[PDB]
């Protein structure tokens, strides 16, 4: 590569770097919630049905 | 030197003269741009997650 190439690589990679990029993060702690939440409507839900099969 | 050194020399700069070289080229608006695109796809990720963390 010329030093003109290597000039200008050496100029874009400092700009290409510091972007923003995202963190990672545990969200399972919301997800988990939701899940609990979501399987409790259905324990609900299979109770009420099985209230009719039992007659009682 | 002698004078055939000379004449070789003053034969040889004037052919590795003359080749073609790179221009510098200030590409700093198109690394710029690509700064900009990349840290706003961030920024929407960073806002999606934000949204799950601040449940609303």
């Amino acid at each position: 590569f010329t030093l003109i190439e290597l000039a200008i690589v050496i100029v874009i990679i400092g700009i290409l770097v510091a972007i923003a990029v995202p963190r990672f993060v545990d969200l399972t702690d919301q997800a988990n919630q939701a899940n609990v939440d979501a399987t409790a409507a259905a324990v609900r839900s299979a109770y009420a049905i099985a209230t009719v099969q039992a007659k009682g």
